[PDB]
């Protein structure tokens, strides 16, 4: 039941897709890869389509292609980007050399829309509520986003949100250097590799994002790793004895101890005028010791989200098997695994 495909060239790139997809038009000019907006005549849905070209040029790329396909296929939740379709014009494994990923078209990211703007409390409630609802789902699958930031939150005109880029963290050191948003939303334990981190790193990011929506200002806009750590500790206090022991990195621990101790600041005096429940939630997300941060499941039940919370409509996911991460396979083996995942795709109900 292979559909009929047609070809067209968009900004020097050939797109060969099923007839059901019409009105293809480029988006982003290429800064984020080959992406097009389109209309899915079969479902009546506006869609975003990403074409991965030569996804098997090396072991590293082949494995990355497999990883992204596996992650996207696993996610089926309103607040997480997932797959409406995935296809290849190839008729066999031999000619298989391109992968197209189809998702809901959102059309904008939170950073591009609200940067530098203070949002109303009810708007922050709605936006953070959806982020946490999607995070609860992602975390229940044993997946860590690792790089949550405004630019990774796809939003439409009605402020509906879907989380992008979960589980794909390949930021170069240079990209994390200096006065950059690539590092401002990172939990300290991961920014400076203090210990083996876990899903709690994402809650810190949500805290950074929430504070910024409430104030219109980046919470920890460090000029570099060290400056940023100082900005963080000035707000949440230097590490106590209990947390110091959890820092398994001897070098990191020794550096932290060289700093003058500081107490946690009063958040009501930092976030002046904010809803007391938002201040309380921020204090519960922005805890230095990750073991003590509120989890996404617990935060959804927090009073701040009383107007949105519904325990019968905050679904969890099936467990995600990432055992493949520990394997070293050849390009062709990764490619065959990817091909299997493409041909076994089953459209959403
Ligand atoms: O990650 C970004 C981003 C962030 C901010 C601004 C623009 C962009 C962008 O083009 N990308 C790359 C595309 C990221 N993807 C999606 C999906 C839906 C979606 O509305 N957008 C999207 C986000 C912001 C501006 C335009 C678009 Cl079209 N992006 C995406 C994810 C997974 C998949 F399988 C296919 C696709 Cl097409």
């Amino acid at each position: 039941e292979r559909p009929t495909f047609y070809r067209q060239e968009l900004n020097k790139t050939i797109w060969e897709v099923p007839e059901r997809y019409q009105n293809l038009s480029p988006v982003g000019s290429g800064a984020y890869g080959s992406v097009c907006a389109a209309f899915d005549t079969k479902t009546g849905l506006r869609v975003a389509v990403k074409k991965l070209s030569r996804p098997f040029q090396s072991i590293i790329h082949a494995k990355r292609t497999y990883r992204e396909l596996r992650l996207l296929k696993h996610m089926k939740h309103e607040n997480v980007i997932g797959l409406l379709d995935v296809f290849t014009p190839a008729r066999s494994l031999e000619e298989f050399n391109d992968v197209y990923l189809v998702t809901h078209l959102m059309g904008a990211d939170l950073n591009n829309i609200v940067k530098c703007q203070k949002l109303t409390d009810d708007h922050v409630q709605f936006l953070i509520y959806q982020i946490l609802r999607g995070l609860k789902y992602i975390h229940s699958a044993d997946i860590i986003h690792r790089d949550l930031k405004p630019s990774n939150l796809a939003v439409n005109e009605d402020s509906e949100l879907k989380i992008l880029d979960f589980g794909l963290a390949r930021h170069t050191d240079d990209e994390m250097t200096g006065y950059v948003a690539t590092r401002w939303y990172r939990a300290p334990e991961i920014m400076l590799n203090w210990m083996h981190y876990n899903q709690t790193v994402d809650i810190w990011s949500v805290g950074c994002i929430m504070a910024e929506l409430l104030t219109g200002r980046t919470l920890f806009p460090g000029t570099d790793h060290i400056d940023q750590l100082k900005l963080i500790l000035r707000l949440v206090g230097t590490p106590g004895a209990e947390l110091l022991k959890k820092i398994s990195s001897e070098s990191a621990r020794n550096y932290i101890q060289s700093l003058t101790q500081m107490p946690k600041m009063n958040f009501a005096n930092v976030f002046i005028g904010a809803n007391p429940l938002a201040v309380d939630l921020l204090e519960k997300m922005l805890v230095l010791d990750s073991d003590k941060r509120i989890t996404a499941a617990q935060a959804l039940a927090h009073a701040y989200f009383a107007q949105y919370h519904d325990p019968d409509d905050e679904p969890v996911a099936d467990p995600y098997d990432q055992s493949f991460e520990s394997r070293d396979l050849l390009i062709d083996e990764w490619k065959s695994l990817t091909y299997d995942e493409v041909i076994s795709f089953v459209p959403p109900p």
